[PDB]
C-alpha cells in the first residue's frame, strides 16, 4: 500500500472535497496542511522546490511518488477508483456536469466579498438562481433518500454537499425555499462517516 | 443515428474546442449558432425556454433528444466515446490535469481587457509562466510528433491547441521561446482534418 | 505650454470620457493612439520609457511638460479647470459621487463577456438595478435634463459615455427608464458632440 | 445639524480610510457597525429601507441630515473641506491620481485568495510593482515624509490604510521600499492614529 499525502493550505478551498471523499470512503491518508503553526506562504515556496509540480499550485495528491494535481481532475480520478461517479455512460456525464455547475457558483462565491459589495447580489440572485437550478435537478429523480443521480451516492452528491457548507461559513443557512436540496444537504450531511469528519473537523 | 446539433452563439467561446473535436474525429453535426443575423440573446432566452437546460447556459449538445451541458463534461464525454483521453487510468488523469489546467489560464485570458489595464500583465507574468508549464510537460515525454500524454492525441492536445490559438486572435505570437509548444501547436494545426476545419472557419 | 496631447491604446476604454470632454469644451489637442500602425504593445512598451509615468498605465495626458496620469483623477481636473463639476460644496460632491457609481457599473460592464456567461445577469440584473439608480438621481434632480444642479456636469457626460459604450456591445433596454432617455439624447445632440459622435 | 453618523458593517473593508480620516483630524462622529448584533444583512435590510441611498451600498456618512454616499468621494470631501488635500491645484490633483492608484492596487488585494490561487502572483508580481510606484513617487517628492507637498495628505492616510489592510493577510516586504517604509511607521505613530489604531 502506497502511503497517501495530501498537500494543501490550513484551510478548506479546493481541498475540502477531496477530504470529504477520503473520509466517505474512510480511507487513510495524511492532510499536510501548510502554515498550521508557521508563516503558510514560505512552507508553500520550499514544497514547490522539493516537489514536482505541473502547475505550481496545490492541492497535491501524493500516492506512493505519483504526483497528482489539479483538485476538480484529482476528484473525478478518485471517483472512479472508487465506485462514486454512477453507474452508466449517462450518469457519468450527469455527476461531471453538475459538479461542473458546482465549481461555477463555487468560484462565484469565492469572489464575493465585502469589499466589492457584492454579498447581497451574490445572496439575493445569484445563490438562489443556483439553488433552484440543483433543486429542479434533485427533482429530474423522482425515480427514499436523495441522490443527483441515479440512485447511489456519487461525488456530485458531496460537491453540492460541499459547496453550500462552505457557504454557511461566510453566509446565512438560506435553503428554506429549497427544500429538496435542504433534504440532500442533511441526508449526506448525517452519512455515519461524513457527519464524524465534519465534526472532528 | 441520432442527431447533433451544438447550441452557442456565434462565436468561439466555450464552445470552440467541441466543435475541434467534432472536426478532428469528422463526425457530422448541426452547428446551430446564436444571433448570426439576428438578437444572439432573443434566440437564447427562447431557446431556454424550447430546452430543457440544467444550468440555463450554453453549450448544449444535443443528441437525439438528450441534452448534455457544460462544455468541459461535453468534452470528457466526447472523448470516452471516440477514444482521445489516452490509455490508461494514470493517462487519463493526466489529460485531466493538464485540460484542468487549460480552463484556468484559459479563464485568465478571457478575463483581460483594456479597460481593466491588465493586458501587459497578462501578456508579460500570466502567459509565459503558463507557457514554461506546459513546455516542461511536453518535456515529461519525451518517451516523433508532439503529444502531452503517451504516445497518442488526446483532447488536452486539442485543448492547448485551442487556448493559444484564441489568445493569437486578441494578442501577439507569443511561443517563440516555447519551441516544443510552438511545435506541438503547429503539428496539431497541421493535422488534415483540423487544417481544413480552420480555414473553413 | 499647451499644446495637449492625450496617449492611449486605438479604442475608447478609460480616454472616451476625456475625448467628451474635450469635445464638450472644444479643446483642442493631438488624440495619440497606440497602434493605429502596429503592434499596440510595442508603442506601449516603447512609451514607458520615454515617458515618466507614476503607475505605468494609461491614459496620461501632457499639457505642455507635465504628465497626468489616472483617468478619474484627469477628469476631476479637466472639470474644476474648466467649471463642469458643479456650483456648490454640496453639487461638487453629488457629480463625484454620480461619477464613482458609474465607475463601478462602467468596471462591471467590462468585466462581462461570452465566455464568463455572465452577459445575461448583466443584462437582467446589473444593468437594469443601475438604470433604477440612475432614474431616481434624474428624478430628485429635475424641477419644472441634468444629474447635478442647473447645468453640464462631467457626471452627465460620465453616465452618457457608459450608456453609449453599453449599447455598443448590447441591446439594452432606456425606455424603462425615460428620463434616462432623455438625458442621454440631451447629451448625444450637443453640436460639440453630436460632432464628435458622427466623426468616430 | 452635526453631530455625524457613518454607517456601514462591522469591518474595515471601504469604510476604514475615513475612519482614519476622522481619527487624524479628532471628529467624532457614532461609528455604526451592522452586525455588532445579529444578522447584519437584515440591519443592512432594513437600512435600504430606511434611509435613502442613491446605489443601495455603505459606507454612507449623515452629516446632520444630508446623506452622502461613495467612500472615495466621501474622502475627496472630508479632505477639502479640511484641508488635507494639497495646497496647490497641481499637488491635489497629484493627491487625487495617488488615491487612485490605492484604489486599484486595494482593489487587486481584496481580488486575490486561497481558493483563486491568485496569492503568490499578488505577493510575487502585483504588490511589489506597486510597492515600486508608491517608492519612486515618494523619492520625486522627498527634498531635504510625504507624498504630496509639505504636510498631509489623504494620499498619505490612503497608502497607509492600504498596507495596514495588506498586513492584516500577508507577510508583505516593506523592506525592499525603505521610503515607503518609514512613510507607512510615521503615519501610524502619529498620536491621534496611533491611538485609534491601538483602540481597534
Ligand atoms: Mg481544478
Ligand atoms: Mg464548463
Ligand atoms: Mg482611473
Ligand atoms: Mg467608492
Amino acid at each position: 500500500g502506497d502511503n497517501i499525502v495530501l498537500y494543501y493550505f490550513d484551510a478548506r478551498g479546493k481541498a475540502e472535497l477531496i477530504r470529504l471523499i477520503f473520509a466517505y470512503l474512510g480511507i487513510e491518508y495524511t492532510d499536510k496542511r501548510f502554515g498550521v503553526n508557521g508563516d503558510a506562504f514560505v512552507e508553500f515556496k520550499n514544497f514547490k522546490k522539493e516537489k514536482d509540480t505541473p502547475f505550481e499550485q496545490v492541492p497535491i495528491l501524493q500516492i506512493g511518488d505519483l504526483i497528482l494535481a489539479q483538485s476538480q481532475a484529482i476528484v473525478r480520478y478518485l471517483s472512479k477508483k472508487y465506485n462514486i461517479c454512477g453507474e452508466s455512460e449517462l450518469n457519468e456525464f450527469y455527476a461531471d456536469m453538475i459538479f461542473c455547475g458546482v465549481q461555477d457558483i463555487h468560484y462565484k462565491f469565492n469572489n464575493t466579498n465585502l469589499f466589492k459589495a457584492n454579498e447581497t447580489t451574490f445572496l439575493n440572485e445569484d445563490l438562489p438562481k443556483w439553488s433552484g437550478y440543483f433543486e429542479k435537478l434533485l427533482k429530474k429523480n423522482h425515480t427514499d433518500k436523495y441522490y443527483f443521480v441515479g440512485n447511489n451516492l456519487t461525488y456530485a452528491d458531496l460537491a453540492v454537499f460541499n459547496l453550500y457548507d462552505d457557504i454557511e461559513t461566510k453566509y446565512p443557512s438560506s435553503l428554506k425555499n429549497f427544500p429538496l436540496l435542504k433534504a440532500h444537504n442533511e441526508f449526506i450531511s448525517n452519512l455515519p462517516n461524513i457527519k464524524n469528519y465534519i465534526t472532528n473537523r
